[PDB]
């Protein structure tokens, strides 16, 4: 048993991550075939940044202007390119180690593992989900921009993230591998904001399950609420709105304990209005909500990757 | 900007990870050159393993009862031999994917990520503690046994761990990678009991650093304190005593933050007495101490790996 906070395996990750350099600018991209994805920022100075004309700043620069690197090689770039916030370095050689990939771009409330990286070298890797409000709670230092987000489905690799800036309050915010923004941010030194965070209720309700099903059950209470009453509740507290299809997506967990979601929303709205009390679930003192019912029933149930 | 729990990047040892099969028993494989080393209740029934005599039953088995996968090919087992808890195979192919590695036996308090398999294939990494009862709070399932732990020191993979037992209240318990168990544990399915937990003060302190370092103050008190003092009020909050060594230890910080540690300490002494009184750190509600010292240099300092 157990239950930890769990990235995916990063090594298919680890061998598609380069070194790129602009003149001083040096960051991380992303090998996938004969094509380098990194921020688009690589290419301008600290000055213009201010508000900087990337597609003009891009027909300046020369494929030369681009220092590549794969552990002790240089790669050499044959063709450059941008697509929204991402530049895409067409290189010479495909990468041996491609894995299979699908760009994807997740909902908030989805949760994906990050391979933090510096001068194209991982430095480790840690689960993290996308807030309502479309930012990530990261570690990320100068440096680290062009690191990724991926989730592993069996061997296919699906990357939906892509680091950009950090945010005050030292949240984090980036693109899809198309280079659109989570969120209404943008690639600038013009100053920016998250906006209010909630609360991801479907997530609370799957640890809770998690919690139950590893034998850590003393909030399970013999009392059940209404949707509608529990929402009265929780909305208060400024949790996310808890939907039949929310419900319809605990089916599994229920299932599994024994225990119907509207039974453990009145576990939920306890401990929102009295608190904890001084106990700990899966060793936590406060309400997780960065777990998925999918992450739950892959922990708990063991659905192996490659 | 941010602080989490971080694993190291598992690309390394993921190419080391095969599947060892004995009869009805399928577990984990560490493959390091022409040697697989897993736990040695893989000769085991499910009836041997209330009492088993493990050299009697390894007498019993030729190279061919060992059944070892690497991915879809098979690896011709050539040899056998018994170092303490742990399984010697040798193969007739070595690794290809062989890192530079070592064995390391840890003190309570250190650090390592532990990457879950299931049938030879990597499923999830995360981060954790030798506890000072030698237990891991870990996540095992059944099939998780030959599962690892390890740090990467620059290049060099450090293997500290391998998987073997479940005790109560869902703790682990397993061996270095010469088969010596950490704690007073046996390989047997007998009651075991792994004695009382303390928290890990060096490490509370790192993370108050990481707390001061990532902009987290409020707890900063005018107060300064012996170690004696210290250790008088931490020994009854069931605190490891704090050591001469553990403060020096934690001299870098120290100067990086301009805060004394024994400042820090009477900060800490203060957090013990009075509580929290329901404020966080690093966003969590209680005292982390699962960051090292180290640790907190490594993702403060951003330092990377291959
Ligand atoms: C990235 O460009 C990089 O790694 N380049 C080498 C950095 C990474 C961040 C800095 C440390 N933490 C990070 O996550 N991003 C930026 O520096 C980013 C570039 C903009 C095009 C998007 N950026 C520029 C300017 C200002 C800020 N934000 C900032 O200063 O935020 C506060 C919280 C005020 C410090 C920013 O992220
Ligand atoms: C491991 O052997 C394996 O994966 N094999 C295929 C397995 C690890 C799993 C099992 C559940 N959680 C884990 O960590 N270990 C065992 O099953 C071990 C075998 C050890 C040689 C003795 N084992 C066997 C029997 C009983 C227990 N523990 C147990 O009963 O746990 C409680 C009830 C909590 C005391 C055990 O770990
Ligand atoms: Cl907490």
């Amino acid at each position: 048993s157990g239950f930890r906070k769990m990235a995916f395996p990063s090594g298919k990750v680890e061998g598609c991550m380069v070194q790129v350099t602009c003149g001083t600018t040096t960051l991380n991209g992303l090998w996938l075939d004969d094509v380098v994805y990194c921020p688009r920022h690589v290419i301008c100075t600290s000055e213009d940044m201010l508000n900087p004309n990337y597609e003009d700043l891009l027909i300046r620069k020369s494929n030369h202007n681009f220092l590549v690197q794969a552990g002790n090689v240089q790669l050499r770039v044959i063709g450059h390119s941008m697509q929204n916030c991402v530049l895409k370095l067409k290189v010479d050689t495909a990468n041996p180690k491609t894995p299979k990939y699908k760009f994807v771009r997740i909902q908030p409330g989805q949760t994906f593992s990050v391979l933090a990286c510096y001068n194209g070298s991982p430095s480790g890797v840690y689960q993290c989900a996308m807030r309502p409000n479309f930012t990530i709670k990261g570690s990320f230092l100068n440096g680290s921009c062009g690191s990724v987000g991926f989730n592993i489905d069996y061997d296919c690799v699906s990357f939906c993230y892509m680091h950009h800036m950090e945010l005050p309050t030292g949240v984090h915010a980036g693109t899809d591998l198309e280079g659109n923004f989570y969120g209404p941010f943008v690639d600038r030194q013009t100053a920016q904001a998250a906006g209010t965070d909630t609360t991801i209720t479907v997530n609370v309700l799957a640890w809770l399950y998690a919690a139950v099903i590893n034998g850590d059950r003393w909030f399970l209470n013999r009392f059940t609420t209404t949707l509608n009453d529990f929402n009265l509740v929780a909305m208060k507290y400024n949790y996310e709105p808890l939907t039949q299809d929310h419900v319809d997506i605990l089916g599994p967990l229920s299932a599994q304990t024994g225990i119907a979601v509207l039974d453990m929303c009145a576990s939920l709205k306890e401990l929102l209005q009295n608190g904890m009390n001084g106990r700990t679930i899966l060793g936590s003192a406060l309400l997780e909500d960065e777990f998925t019912p999918f992450d739950v029933v892959r922990q708990c149930s063991g659905v192996t990757f490659q």
